[PDB]
């Protein structure tokens, strides 16, 4: 069984803005590598650090929680997502970037996630890519 936390909601999928998760499955070729988001303080500021590509990168984006709806802004850039599916405990989620093609994105808690419950974000992840190929930003030598 992988019944997720339900009705999703953002703010939940993401411990409340206490824990950093990491991307570890996209369906976009440009995925970043070692992707981490974390807290910066206090909307709900986001710390990302990734690699690229051999040198170590940080910035700061904005998120603006809805409901599952998720609006993140760094200057004048501006992404949509939407948590699709989120795990029992919070431990690991799936978010549908909104665009033209829509991709897909696995993340899951830097550390201290239950192997069910990330197995069924993975399942949920292969459901709605599909065929499309799923990057694993994580083992980029991170
Ligand atoms: C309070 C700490 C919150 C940590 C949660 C992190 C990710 C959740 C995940 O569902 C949302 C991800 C949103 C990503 C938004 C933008 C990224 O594409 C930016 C990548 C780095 C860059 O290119 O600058």
């Amino acid at each position: 069984d992988c019944t997720g936390s339900e009705p999703v909601d953002a703010f939940q999928a993401f411990s409340e803005g206490k824990e950093a998760y990491v991307l570890v499955r996209s369906t976009d070729p440009k995925a970043r590598d070692c992707l981490k988001g974390e807290p910066a303080g206090e909307t709900l500021p986001v710390m990302m650090t990734f690699k690229n590509g051999t040198d170590w990168a940080s910035t700061d984006w904005t998120f603006t929680l809805d409901g599952a709806k998720v609006t993140a802004t760094l200057g004048n850039l501006t992404q949509n997502r939407e948590v699709v599916y989120d795990s029992q405990s919070h431990h690991c989620h799936v978010d549908k970037v909104e665009k033209e093609v829509p991709d897909y994105e696995m993340w899951m808690l830097d550390a201290g996630g239950l192997e069910v419950e990330v197995e069924c974000c993975r399942q949920k992840l292969e459901e709605l890519a599909s065929g499309r190929n799923q990057m694993y930003p994580h083992l980029k030598d991170c």
